[PDB]
């Protein structure tokens, strides 16, 4: 198995499940609810396998960060949900602070 | 309703479930896994409520972004150790990002 294939599959499942949950308007449609559960369980299963070959903090940072970008892009196209420039700057400020926290984590004793 | 209390609840459920998952190490992890599943399911419900008011990527970004700071503090030992100066700077960037999302962007039913 290739870990990039698993990590990207985990992200793909995360984006699809989160989009499906938003599309369904919460947990309120049976087939959406079942699909949402399968997507998150698959995403976690792929993550659990992945972290044996990619660092756990790096894998989480890639999984969350790429996921947010793909969810934002897919929401913009599928729902017509446009983001304001301070909101776009705001998520990037969160990413910049998260990078500092990740570096502090990566420089902590092993 | 107020989405920020639900989003904070989702973050709290994420942190508590993660804490239980981290410190259960037994011969079988059955009963702590069951509690972990409940905490993660609660986090997803609370996130699903949040997505009604807050943009899809932005809500996910706050949920991961405030979550990783709490998880990082849990990892390092909370107030059990001397708090780093760049950690404060990283938290300030995350807080600044949240502040412009909160006050220069709208949270309303969509």
């Amino acid at each position: 198995m290739n870990p990039y294939i698993y990590l990207g599959g985990a992200i793909l499942a995360e984006v699809i499940g989160t989009t499906l949950m938003k599309f369904s308007e919460g947990f309120t449609r049976l087939w959406p609810s079942v699909g949402t559960i399968i997507c998150y369980c698959a995403s976690f299963w792929l993550l659990a396998q992945t972290i044996a070959y990619i660092p756990t903090g790096i894998a989480y940072a890639i999984w969350s960060g790429v996921g947010i970008v793909l969810i934002s892009l897919l929401s913009w196209g599928f729902f017509g949900q446009r983001l304001d420039l301070p909101a776009i700057i705001g998520m990037m400020l969160i990413c910049a602070g998260v990078l500092i926290i990740n570096l502090l984590s990566r420089s902590t004793p092993h």
